[PDB]
């Protein structure tokens, strides 16, 4: 039966890792996964996060099942965290959240309630884009389309061409956008560009679905979710996808959720309850422990000061190493100019190096990135920018 | 876009808990649900699982992601439990196993795998079977086909026209098979009856996927998988979906797996990388927790012989309960005779009661069922075993 079934294609991140494997050298520098990393080149546990499973570990008095939507107060503490705490989104029970394995949990539950339950057809995701969109979309029978968004030469959000692609997008299409922290350019739209994209949205008639993954890492929790809730004010129907895997740093533990958000209560619910029926048939409910964590720490004050205080460490030490790179760059004497860097959001940004220099750096200087020139700046430390950025030079 | 979308079924057996809020009566009786119970009717966390929690709480250094099939250790030790040490299938490397979010996690990435890279086009269940075995496939695609099983008069299994039903089936259609306990009539195939199985089946070519939910529930861990080992060893493709949700009281913390079998490891290998594809654009990978602490406890000699010890426990208790329930009828002065219950196993039993008597027990006597009939025995302890019996002699 399983006679000629034909390998899979290497994942474009995933498959990157092996290659580190076997690579023997030691200064290798790893500059693809798509973790958080600190000074010390390690992804540890939360302070927070450890406080939290120890609480849990103490309290829990049953492991029986969560119910399909997941734990109720991580619910509302998600949906607090997305919109504000007086938004009217709540107050009118215009949303319902459930709980995910995972970001991408999230999306595949999307795209599947979307295929079986509305006309959508299509969904819009920009380019360049998280290669895992279009995957997790097609396989739930969609077509992906695309829309302009990097402009390679000026290393800038072409809002132009974005809102030229936009228009051959027909009412009732889904369009994505990325809340913040783009992956994987860097660069996301500034509050008025948002704005005139939430109206655009709202006139063409598009349904928007935001992957949320990256709250926290660009200027702030309430900065980073203006985007978001500028389309939330005038839309009736929306679509948020967020994880938890980064802010928290609870990649293994798959803590994520998807949240509708309808005209009315009577909707939403009913919209809803075909979104329980759609995780029935995959994983039936969500692991409880990284939702619990999360809940925890969130709904308690001493422990939510603590978690905010370390996400701002993280969000810094990657605008530190921003600077830090552009500025060793100039120092050993780089080519052109990387100031562009400085500019972009998150962990993520566009090196602007060809295929060949990518697999140059890597074949020549253990050097380890995404051949799209992707780095993962959380990746650099004060100690191997030197090594790393004097690789960099020989290849320009 | 969510303007005119229908509200989705209730569940068989999650919208029954429901009823069980409302419904404010003290001395209600809970038979439904589908988890184990102990003496007190708690659903408590097994002494081995809370020492594992500790580990895991004073060694975890990291949260960064899984491979896409899990824990390496959590997949050998899970084929050892399936196969036996010594299983050939190990030696010759012709299995792979992906940690899953859940049994139900399992069958839907098996199903996931199969529609998208085989020729499988019809998957036959049992009748009656676990409800959302049919949901699951055909969410993925896959017609539902339904064989004898359950002789209703004699409350046995009608192995001839289970026989007879199954001729229809054609080479290269998935047959289902409940390993043990079988959900809903507890009633399982003997060894010879297995044997004969296997046999028949190699001959007709179709494709075994074994359910393998409870593991440890009718006789013993190894006893339990005589049939599944039955089938193997004359099998060159098999899968099964195992669950650790009961036998592990880690319900919520999804954990379970698939397992892959081909001919040889060449094969097999190639088949996998298929089905972390289909994982890859689900739910990316497992969560870790529940994982975490199967592995740990299986792997540790101590650990591993607490959890036996109290996986015994939980089997005799309901082996206790089968027996108390069928001379309390008796004793209560039952209309006709129950001894048929106490020849299955598991925690579920058709009781041989009627849609109105059910409905009826509910109503009148706050005593909840499954529609079909289906009480969950671990329910049962001594404290509730008369009121219940009594309600039960009022209906029949
Ligand atoms: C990291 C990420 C996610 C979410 O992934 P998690 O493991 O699933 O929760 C989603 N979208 C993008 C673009 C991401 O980078
Ligand atoms: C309980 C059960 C499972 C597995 O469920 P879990 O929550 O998903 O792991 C699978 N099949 C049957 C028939 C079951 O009763």
């Amino acid at each position: 039966m399983f006679e000629n079934i034909t390998t899979a294609p290497a994942d474009p991140i995933l498959g990157l890792a092996d290659l580190l494997r076997a690579d023997e050298r030691p200064g290798k520098i790893d500059l693809g996964m798509g973790v958080y990393n600190d000074e010390t080149g390690k992804t540890p546990v939360l302070t927070s996060v450890k406080k939290a499973e120890q609480y849990l570990l103490e309290n829990e008095t049953t492991k029986n099942y969560l119910g399909i939507d997941g734990i109720p107060e991580f619910g509302r503490c998600t949906q607090e965290l997305l919109f504000g705490k007086g938004s009217a989104l709540i107050n009118d029970k215009r949303a319902r959240t459930a709980q995910t394995p995972g970001g991408t949990g999230a999306l595949r539950v999307a795209a599947d309630f979307l295929a079986k339950n509305t006309s959508v057809k299509r969904v819009w995701v920009s380019n360049p884009s998280w290669p895992n969109h279009k995957s997790v979309f097609n396989s739930a029978g969609l077509e992906v389309r695309e829309y302009a968004y990097y402009d390679a030469e000026n290393h800038t959000l072409d809002f132009d061409a974005l809102i030229n692609s936009l228009n051959e997008a027909q009412a009732g299409d889904v369009v994505l956008f990325h809340g913040c922290c783009h992956n994987p350019t860097g660069i996301d739209p500034t509050l008025e560009q948002w704005q005139t994209l939430a109206q655009l949205s709202v006139e063409k008639g598009w349904l928007p679905l935001f992957d949320f993954a990256y709250q926290g890492f660009a200027r702030g929790l309430e900065e980073d979710a203006e985007g978001l809730r500028a389309f939330a004010a005038m839309h009736k129907e929306l679509i948020v996808a967020s994880s938890y895997s980064k802010n928290f740093g609870l990649y293994n533990e798959r803590v994520g959720a998807c949240t509708l958000v309808a005209a009315d209560s009577e909707t939403v619910d009913r919209a809803f309850s075909q979104m329980k029926a759609a995780i029935r048939v995959n994983y039936s409910s969500p692991p409880a422990h990284g939702a619990s964590v999360v809940a925890t720490i969130l709904s308690n004050d001493a422990l939510r000061a603590i978690w905010e205080q370390e996400l701002t460490d993280m969000r810094q030490r990657i605008q530190r190493m921003r600077q830090l790179f552009v500025n060793t760059l100039q120092e050993k004497g780089a080519n052109r100019d990387f100031s562009f860097i400085i500019k972009q959001n998150g962990m993520f940004s566009f090196s602007g190096l060809t295929k060949e220099q990518v697999l140059r750096l890597r074949e020549e200087f253990g050097v380890y990135a995404v051949a799209s020139g992707r780095v993962n700046v959380a990746g650099m430390t004060p100690d191997n920018m030197a090594p790393l950025c004097e690789a960099i030079v020989a290849v320009l």
